[PDB]
């Protein structure tokens, strides 16, 4: 996250962490939103490579004992069959994770709670992105999970020429394009959380930014819309 903020360590406690193992370690590579006990929501494309993954949630800074982290390995991955991962933008970047062990909900754990299907918000809506990603265009990542606010751009914005134009479809959700404060690599597969009557949902799952940068002014951050998928995800838990 480019230009955020650290976010207090209980303000979004369904964010966790997707690692790979690199050698005798693990590296972060992407968000994720616990939605289950034992599923995470992430981005299809963070789990094109074969790569061994867990999952950390109650994690608050990659680079240091919280004293709240539980690690689980990922025992299945289910990503939607539409991807494709060489046209992240037809959409479908969304991919849930079953988690070898159901994690214990607390103050740092807890599912994130997502919009009923077909919601779209209006333009300009409140959200923040949250996430380990760069803080800068080819930056690196955050050690502390950072927040940025990101208010929606609506898709009749969103797609209009001088902003992400065909690129960007009604299954996602753009939001903030400020030049400023943007989703950034590392925080792909997270949530975009946003405000809606009194309760923060899960709305998007960040997908993509420009290629020329991460906070790039009109480039807002593309989120894989949460709500074009709702049957899917229900369909997957129920037949996983
Ligand atoms: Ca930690
Ligand atoms: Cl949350």
């Amino acid at each position: 996250v480019v230009g955020g903020t650290e976010a207090q360590r209980n303000s979004w406690p369904s964010q966790i962490s997707l690692q790979y193992r690199s050698g005798s370690s693990w590296a972060h590579t992407c968000g994720g939103t616990l939605i289950r006990q034992n599923w995470v929501m992430t981005a299809a494309h963070c789990v094109d490579r074969e790569l061994t993954f867990r999952v950390v949630v109650g994690e608050h800074n990659l680079n240091q004992n919280d004293g709240t982290e539980q690690y689980v390995g990922v025992q299945k991955i289910v990503v939607h069959p539409y991807w494709n991962t060489d046209d992240v933008a037809a959409g479908y970047d969304i991919a849930l994770l079953r988690l070898a062990q159901s994690v214990t909900l607390n103050s740092y754990v807890q599912l994130g709670v997502l919009p009923r299907a077909g919601t779209i918000l209006a333009n300009n809506s409140p959200c923040y992105i949250t996430g380990w990603g760069l803080t800068r265009t080819n930056g690196q990542l955050a050690q502390t999970l950072q927040q940025a606010y990101l208010p929606t751009v609506d898709y009749a914005i969103c797609s209009s020429s001088s902003y992400w134009g065909s690129t960007v479809k009604n299954s996602m959700v753009c939001a903030g394009g400020d030049g400023v404060r943007s989703g950034c690599q590392g925080d792909s597969g997270g949530p975009l959380h946003c405000l809606v009557n009194g309760q923060y949902a899960v709305h998007g799952v960040t997908s993509f930014v420009s290629r020329l940068g991460c906070n790039v002014t009109r480039k807002p951050t593309v989120f894989t819309r949460v709500s074009a998928y709702i049957s899917w995800i229900n369909n997957v838990i129920a037949s996983n």
